[PDB]
């Protein structure tokens, strides 16, 4: 409707270091192309680009232009093709019914097997469909809906992500698709071989909500600090049971049960004792002592057994064993500190040329005047676009210099600590 | 309290947290990040119907739990999918050492007490050390981020 309106709407402009290290404003239309990027990714790109050495972010979004290009034609394509489009916005949608699905499965096969919002209605209608059909009947009928939605949802999965563009060896590398093909094959499986399969499903919460994954996060982290310290408490229950075997080899009698005498020794033989010490003593609060006889006052090994007891408890149960817990503490908090750090840059910085906020104070331009128009990342991606699309004919001069420094993997185009308004 | 019933005033007490600041920003460190926290819980379910489960398909026998009956002192607590789930959950969870505390104690010779001791382990390590510490973990950290806050 408004020439004016459309012009500034489709019209971008960037900030170029030349050679002579001059800045230069360089104003140019928007590629065609362009407008099919799709805000996920924008979002994603923006809060999973990682600073370098120097502390620039520049070289991981130049890296990534290109499979940006490449998601731009595909989903240029997909638009184009209609069906596949309404399959694809509705990802979210596909994930939902087949949580919920795997959900009311595993509640009826926990509270039924073995046998022989709208979500209150569904609840309504699987009720019914129990009383009235039967409990194995309706989770035939569950299983084959939740197969058939998550053969749409991975079919929307391929078509949004766009992860068979890179390739079909990038593809099978992608973990969330594999986890993704796992999901399929365990819902056939819990079809068609037994029902408790399902039960695999309920994993899902960790990948549906942030939360739980940052938290889990805490443990995978610094695993291997974990593993050794559980090593560490191998090695110490393995000495243990070494001096129980060579000095306390009778007061090892653990009291049993038999299924159709009520002690049997334990530490006959040093792997049966370790074996014992590692089962018992590391779950048990007191430690071994609580395992071992009772020893009565007057016996000549009474001092022996309580050093020993005592001994076992401080080392292993009230120090070893809290070390793994002061580990997953320390990485909750090494996690924090990075998310804070993040955060803070990612708001208090800009993208491209990495100036502070408080450098804008008391100026004309403001940050967020400059981090919208004068320095956008989105508008420098646009620019590296048209670079590519445009002929070479038909470049000019700004646009020769840039293609020149693309071709030559040189950087220094990119405005780095320097803004024009700043200046002057 | 003054007219249903006497005990209702027990309610009251509550005012504490009101009237104390002190006390409501300790509470804070558990309501600030209390999602966090029901996730881990429910992570821990998902864990407990795994372990049984497990224990049902193959260590049906062992969950005999020992019953006091108000006027055979043993109970098989596995029968039923929902009845070990319902154990698991209430025993191991409550337990120091876990679930291999309620279960029955294995013989040397019996075949299954390897796989009885990699159970009773593995419970133990996944649920009892790790799982059930991230609560107080998201604790701990959530009294952090308010003193920095
Ligand atoms: N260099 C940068 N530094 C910091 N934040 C940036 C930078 N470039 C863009 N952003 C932010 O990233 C988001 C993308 O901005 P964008 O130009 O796409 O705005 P928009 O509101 O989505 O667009 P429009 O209003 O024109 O339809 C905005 O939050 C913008 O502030
Ligand atoms: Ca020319
Ligand atoms: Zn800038």
């Amino acid at each position: 409707e408004d020439p004016l309106a459309y012009y500034e709407n489709h019209t971008s402009q960037i900030e170029i270091v030349r050679q002579d290290r001059s800045m230069e404003q360089i104003v140019f239309p928007v590629p065609g192309i362009c407008q099919f990027l799709t805000e996920e990714t924008k979002h994603r790109l923006f809060t999973t680009t990682e600073q370098d050495e120097q502390g620039s972010k520049v070289s991981d979004f130049f890296d990534q232009s290109s499979f940006l290009h490449n998601e731009m034609e595909w989903q240029r394509k997909l638009r184009s093709m209609p069906l596949i489009y309404w399959f694809s916005r509705r990802m979210t949608l596909w994930g939902s019914i087949s949580f919920n699905l795997a959900v009311f499965i595993n509640i009826i096969i926990a509270f039924f097997y073995p046998y022989m919002s709208i979500r209150p209605l569904i609840v309504a209608l699987i009720l019914r469909s129990i009383y009235y059909l039967g409990i194995g009947p309706t989770l035939n009928i569950l299983g084959a809906l939740n197969l058939t939605n998550k053969i749409v949802f991975v079919v929307s999965f391929v078509g949004n992500r766009g992860t068979f563009i890179r390739g079909y060896k990038a593809m099978v590398m992608d973990m969330e698709f594999l986890y993704h093909v796992g999901y399929i094959l365990t819902s056939v499986l819990g079809l068609f071989a037994h029902e408790l399969f399902y039960s695999i499903l309920l994993f899902d919460l960790i990948y549906r909500e942030e939360t739980l994954f940052n938290v889990i996060k805490s443990v995978t982290r610094n695993g291997r600090s974990i593993l050794l310290t559980a090593l560490l408490a191998l090695i110490l229950v393995y000495l243990f049971s070494i001096v129980g075997f060579l000095f306390l080899k009778d007061d090892f009698i653990l009291e049993v049960d038999r299924l159709p005498d009520s002690t049997e020794r334990a530490c006959d033989t040093l792997l049966m004792c370790i074996v014992t010490v590692m089962n018992h003593g590391l779950r048990n609060g007191g430690g071994v002592g609580d395992i071992l006889r009772k020893p009565s006052k007057d016996e000549s090994l009474f001092p022996a057994r309580v050093v020993y007891d005592l001994l076992f408890f401080f080392i292993v149960i009230i120090i070893v064993l809290n070390l793994i817990f002061g580990v997953i503490i320390d990485t909750f908090a090494d996690l924090r500190s990075e998310k804070q750090k993040k955060e803070e840059i990612l708001k208090t910085t800009c993208f491209i040329c990495g100036l502070e906020r408080d450098k804008f104070d008391n100026k004309t331009v403001s940050f967020e005047e400059h981090i919208k128009l004068e320095h956008n990342m989105w508008n420098y991606l646009y620019f590296i676009v048209l670079v590519r699309v445009k002929n070479k004919t038909d470049y000019t001069g700004p646009e020769s210099y840039v293609a020149q420094m693309i071709k030559n993997k040189n950087l220094d185009w990119f405005p780095r600590m320097r803004a024009m308004s700043l200046v002057s």
